[PDB]
């Protein structure tokens, strides 16, 4: 009955984790200003005449510290609960893991959160 509570414990934090996606881009404003972190934030707006179609609001959101710092830790017991779940039940076959399609769009999803910590400019 432990594994159906890892398994509740893991579908409960993706749930809380795309809810405070949700309040992250519902508590944010593009027109205040965009930039990668700290000093510089800069204005964009979009006009139909040139087609030119700047990348810089797709990049960047504006996020504040702590929802960054508790999305952070979502994200890395999210990978560590997994991969310990994985190294848990192997069935004598660790290959076939990368092409079943869940750890790639869990790992992508992952990953970066963990990478923000690095480089402070890319939280």
């Amino acid at each position: 009955r432990s594994s159906l509570r890892i398994r509740l414990f893991n579908f409960s934090l993706k749930l809380l984790t795309c809810l405070l996606y949700i309040v992250r881009v519902l508590l944010d404003d593009p027109a205040l200003g965009i930039g990668c972190w700290g000093c510089p934030k800069q204005n964009y707006s979009f006009n139909d005449s040139s087609s030119e179609i700047n990348w810089a609001p797709i990049l960047w959101v504006e996020r504040k510290m702590t929802l960054w710092a508790i999305q952070v830790i979502v994200a890395i017991i999210s990978f560590l609960e997994t991969m310990l779940l994985i190294y848990l039940s192997y069935k004598g076959n660790i290959w076939e893991q990368i092409f079943r399609v869940s750890f790639v769009l869990e790992m992508i999803n992952t990953l970066p959160f963990i990478i923000t910590i690095f480089w402070p400019p890319l939280r």
